[PDB]
C-alpha cells in the first residue's frame, strides 16, 4: 500500500554519465558503448545563443577541443558529428558499464526518470512526463544540460530525453537522443513560449484506479457518463479528449477493480466540475497526470 | 529553476541488494562488506506473526537455512546473528560493491530516499521523510520488507532506515540498520496505530523559500509575526512547534532571498488561515513538508 511518485533505479544510468568541455563550456554526456552523446551547444558560449550557426561554429573545432571525462579519466576523442540537436563525440574505449539500451522517442502523455547531473555527476533522479505541449517540468539548472530521461525494461534502459534547454517560463525543453526537439523548440536563446499545458486525462484515470486500489475512495459516485459527454467537460477544464484507445489501455485496471473506465470518467467529471472540497486523493489537493496506466500496474504488482 | 520530489541517486545502495529466503518467506537483504542485514521476521510464516518469540525461533535456523543471492549467484552464510530487530547474516565473501557507508538513525522531520526491492531487485525510487509519528509514507507492498531508506554525502551513503512492517491504515513503520524500529512500533501482527500526523513546520517554510527562489510569489504578504504568535497558529493547524533552532537553520535560505524567516512565518500562517484558495505552490495543491532546508539548497544549488 501507499501509492508514490516514483523514479527509475537510476545506477545503470549513473554509469553512463560524463563530463564534456568545449573551451569555457561544460555540461554532461551520455557515454554508451564507444559514444558519447551531448547537447551540440556545448560548442557555444552564453553570446553565441542568441543566433548559433551550428554548423559554422563546429568547423572551427576539432576532436582534442572535446574535454570528455569518465569519473576522473580522460576519454581519448577519435571522432565528432553533429546529427540533428545533439554531437556524437567517438571515443577510442567502449564504455565497460554500458547497459542493455535502445533509443525512444516517446509520445506527450509518457512518463520517464531524469537524473539530473553537473560536471558528469549525479545529483538526483525523479520522475516526468512529455507534457502534451512538449515541455517537461522539471528541475534543471545551470550545467545541466546533458541530463538525460529514460525508463528501463528489466534490464534494457530506454533513453527518451536529453535535456538542452529552459524557457523562460522555467519548463524544460530537449531532444530524442537522435537530436531531434520533442515540439516546436529551437536551441537559441530566442522567444520561445510554450502552448497550452493541458491535463493527461488517461493519466489521471489510472492515478484515480491507483487510489481506490489504496484504499482512497471518497471520490467514487453513483454515476456513469459515455466518451462524447465527458469529453465536452474534458475540453472544458483543458484535459486531453479521451478516445477508445485510452479506454482500452485502462481495461487491466478497470479489470483489477470492477470499476468500468466509463464509471470512472463520471467521478472524474464530478471531481473536474465540484472540485476536491479541501479533501485529497492519495496525498494530493489536485488531480495528479503523471503516471501512465502502465506505471499503475507497475508499482502496484511491485515490477523490478 | 523548477522543483522536484528528487531522490538520490540509487546506484550505490543498488549494488548492496541481495535476496534473503529462510523457509518459505523471502524478502530483501542489504549486503556491505561481509555482512547481510535483514529484518529478523524473515524466519516467521505469517502464522506466527501474530506473537512470534523471535530468540525461540531463531534456536531452530542454521545457517544453512538462510539462502542468500546476490543477483544470480549465491552466497556462503559462515554466521548469524540478531541486533534488535534485524539479523546480521555473515557471508564469506565482502560485497565488491560496498560503497563508502555509515549506519545513522534520523529524527522526525528527515527526509530519504528509498529504493523500494522485490526479491533482491529494485523497482523503484521514491523520497520520504520520517513522519512526527515515526511512520513513513511510502509505497510498499508485501515482499518489499529489508528495503532501506538513505541519504547520500557526496561518496558515502548513510543508511537511515529498513522496511518492516505496514500499519493497517497503509502507512509503513521500520528499523534503523542497528535494528531499532522508529517509534513504538514492534514486529507483530497486532493493533498498532499511528499518533498525529503533524505537519514538519520547518520543511514547508524551506519548501515556501523554495518556492520564492523559482519565481512562485503570489503567497508573500505584507506581515510579520513572533515565534509565540506563529506557534499559537500552527497548533491549532496540527503543525510542529517552530524553535530558535529551525529559525537558525533556515538562516541560508533566508539570506538569499532576503525574506526574513518570521516575514515567511507571517505568509505561512495566512495560507493556512485562508487556504490556497484555489491557486498552487510549485504544482502543489497542499504545503510541501517533505524537504528540508538542506535538500531545498542542495536542489536550488546542483550538489552533487
Ligand atoms: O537553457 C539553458 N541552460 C539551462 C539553464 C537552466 C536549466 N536548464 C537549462 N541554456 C544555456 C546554455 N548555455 C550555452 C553556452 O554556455 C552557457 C550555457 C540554453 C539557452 C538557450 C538555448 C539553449 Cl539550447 C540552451
Ligand atoms: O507488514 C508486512 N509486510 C508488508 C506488506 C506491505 C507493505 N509493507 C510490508 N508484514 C508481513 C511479513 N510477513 C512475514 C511472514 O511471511 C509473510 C510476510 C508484517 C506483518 C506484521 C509485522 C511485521 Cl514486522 C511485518
Amino acid at each position: 500500500s501507499g501509492f508514490r511518485k516514483m523514479a527509475f533505479p537510476s545506477g545503470k544510468v549513473e554509469g553512463c554519465m560524463v563530463q564534456v568541455t568545449c573551451g569555457t563550456t561544460t555540461l554532461n554526456g551520455l557515454w554508451l558503448d564507444d559514444v558519447v552523446y551531448c547537447p551540440r551547444h556545448v560548442i557555444c558560449t552564453s553570446e553565441d545563443m542568441l543566433n548559433p550557426n551550428y554548423e559554422d561554429l563546429l568547423i572551427r573545432k576539432s576532436n582534442h577541443n572535446f574535454l570528455v571525462q569518465a569519473g576522473n579519466v580522460q576519454l581519448r576523442v577519435i571522432g565528432h558529428s553533429m546529427q540533428n540537436c545533439v554531437l556524437k563525440l567517438k571515443v577510442d574505449t567502449a564504455n565497460p558499464k554500458t547497459p542493455k539500451y535502445k533509443f525512444v522517442r516517446i509520445q506527450p502523455g509518457q512518463t520517464f526518470s531524469v537524473l539530473a547531473c553537473y560536471n558528469g555527476s549525479p545529483s538526483g533522479v525523479y520522475q516526468c512526463a512529455m507534457r502534451p505541449n512538449f515541455t517537461i517540468k522539471g528541475s534543471f539548472l545551470n550545467g545541466s544540460c546533458g541530463s538525460v530521461g529514460f525508463n528501463i525494461d528489466y534490464d534494457c534502459v530506454s533513453f527518451c530525453y536529453m535535456h538542452h534547454m529552459e524557457l523562460p517560463t522555467g519548463v524544460h525543453a530537449g531532444t530524442d537522443l537522435e537530436g531531434n526537439f520533442y515540439g516546436p523548440f529551437v536551441d537559441r536563446q530566442t522567444a520561445q513560449a510554450a502552448g497550452t499545458d493541458t491535463t493527461i486525462t488517461v493519466n489521471v484515470l489510472a492515478w484515480l484506479y491507483a487510489a481506490v486500489i489504496n484504499g482512497d475512495r471518497w471520490f467514487l459516485n453513483r454515476f456513469t457518463t459515455t466518451l462524447n459527454d465527458f469529453n465536452l467537460v474534458a475540453m472544458k477544464y483543458n484535459y486531453e479528449p479521451l478516445t477508445q484507445d485510452h479506454v482500452d489501455i485502462l481495461g487491466p485496471l478497470s479489470a483489477q477493480t470492477g470499476i468500468a473506465v466509463l464509471d470512472m470518467c463520471a467521478s472524474l467529471k464530478e471531481l473536474l466540475q465540484n472540485g476536491m472540497n479541501g479533501r485529497t486523493i492519495l496525498g494530493s489537493a489536485l488531480l495528479e497526470d503523471e503516471f501512465t496506466p502502465f506505471d499503475v500496474v507497475r508499482q502496484c504488482s511491485g515490477v523490478t
